C-alpha cells in the first residue's frame, strides 16, 4: 500500500533473474547484497562456537542479555549465512530488547536434511548448557528458517528438552512440494517431501509454545502460513496469524526502506516481550 513497496518490487525485478543461477552464484550474490547494507555502529557482533555450530551474538545497547532469540535464516536450506541476516537480527534485537544468536546451520546440497535440524537443536541445547533460561528464549526464522523453527520445536519436544517461551515464523516455508521446488530437491536428497522435520505441515505440532506467523497477502507462500495456523490451532497451540495486506515475501528484510517492514519487526518485538512477561 505504501509507495516504498512499489520501489522495492521494481528493485527486485531490476535484479533480473533470467539465467538459472548456480548455488555458488546465488550464495555470493546474496552475500554481496548484504555487505552493501550498513550495520549501525552500536551493533556488537561476537562470533562463537554454539556446541559445534558456528554462530554470532547480535547485541545492541537496549539488549537484555538474559533474553535470547535463536534466529534461523532462510534461503531454501541452500543459501544465507551469519552475514546475510545481520540487519534483520539487529532490528529484532532492538524491538524485542534481547540478544539474537544467528547460527550458520549446515546447508544443502552439501549437507541434506536432517543436518539443518541437527544444527538448530544442538545450538538450542548449547544455549541451555551455557545458562540461558527457556522462559527468556524464543526461536524465530524467515521462509526456510520459518519451517526450520517449527521442525526444531518438534525435534526438541520429542527429545524431552524444555521448549522456549515463544516462536516467530516470517513467511514460513513448510510445504516443500507446493524455483523453490529445486531448493526443495537439494534439501530432501531423495527423502519423502512430506518428511515431518523437513515439511513441518506434516509434523505433530501438539505442545508447541505461542507462535507468531507474519505473512504477506501478495506472496505465493500465503497458503503455507494459513495451513500452518490451522494445523497448529487444531493441535492446541496459541497461534497469532498476521496476514499483512499487499506485503511480499519476508518484507521485514526491507525494513530500512519499507515502513511496513519496520512495523512488522516492532510487532515481533511486542509479541516476544509479552510472552517473556
Ligand atoms: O528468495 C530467495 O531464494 C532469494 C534468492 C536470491 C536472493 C535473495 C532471495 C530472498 C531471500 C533469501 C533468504 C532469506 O532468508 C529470505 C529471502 O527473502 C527474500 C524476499 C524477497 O522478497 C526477495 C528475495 C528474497
Ligand atoms: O515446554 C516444556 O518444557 C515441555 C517440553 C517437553 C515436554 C513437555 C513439556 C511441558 C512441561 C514440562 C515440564 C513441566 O513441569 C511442565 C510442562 O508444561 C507444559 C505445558 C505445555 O503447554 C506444553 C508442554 C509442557
Amino acid at each position: 500500500a505504501s509507495e516504498a513497496l512499489t520501489m522495492i518490487v521494481n528493485l527486485l525485478r531490476s535484479q533480473r533473474p533470467l539465467q538459472e543461477p548456480t548455488v555458488e552464484q546465488m550464495r555470493a550474490g546474496l552475500e554481496a547484497m548484504a555487505q552493501m547494507s550498513p550495520l549501525p555502529a552500536d551493533v556488537e557482533l561476537t562470533t562463537v562456537d554454539a556446541g559445534g555450530v558456528p554462530g554470532a551474538w547480535v547485541r545492541v545497547p537496549e539488549s537484555d542479555p538474559d533474553r535470547v532469540v535463536l534466529y534461523l535464516h532462510g534461503g531454501g536450506y541452500v543459501i544465507g549465512s551469519i552475514r546475510t541476516h545481520r540487519d534483520l537480527a539487529q532490528r529484532i534485537a532492538r524491538a524485542a530488547r534481547c540478544r539474537v544468536l544467528l547460527i550458520d546451520y549446515r546447508l544443502a546440497p552439501e549437507h541434506p536434511h536432517p543436518a539443518a535440524v541437527e544444527d538448530s537443536t544442538r545450538a538450542y541445547r548449547w544455549l541451555l548448557e551455557t545458562g540461558s533460561d527457556p522462559k527468556r528464549m524464543a526461536i524465530a526464522g524467515d521462509s526456510a528458517g520459518g519451517g526450520l523453527t517449527v521442525a526444531t520445536l518438534v525435534a526438541l519436544r520429542d527429545a524431552g528438552v524444555p521448549l522456549p517461551a515463544a516462536a516467530v515464523c516470517l513467511s514460513p516455508w513448510v510445504d516443500l512440494e507446493g524455483p523453490l521446488l529445486r531448493m526443495a530437491s537439494m534439501y530432501l536428497a531423495g527423502q519423502d517431501p512430506r518428511t515431518p522435520l523437513a515439511a513441518p505441515l506434516y509434523a505433530d505440532l501438539r505442545g508447541l509454545p505461542p507462535l507468531l506467523i507474519q505473512v504477506g497477502t501478495a506472496e505465493t507462500l500465503l497458503d503455507d502460513s494459513v495451513r500452518l495456523a490451522e494445523r497448529a490451532r487444531a493441535a492446541g497451540v496459541q497461534v497469532t496469524l498476521e496476514p499483512w495486506e499487499d506485503m511480499i515475501h519476508v518484507w521485514q528484510a526491507f525494513a530500512a526502506m519499507l515502513p511496513e517492514g519496520q512495523q512488522a519487526i516492532e510487532r515481533i518485538g511486542e509479541f516476544l516481550r509479552q510472552h517473556w512477561q
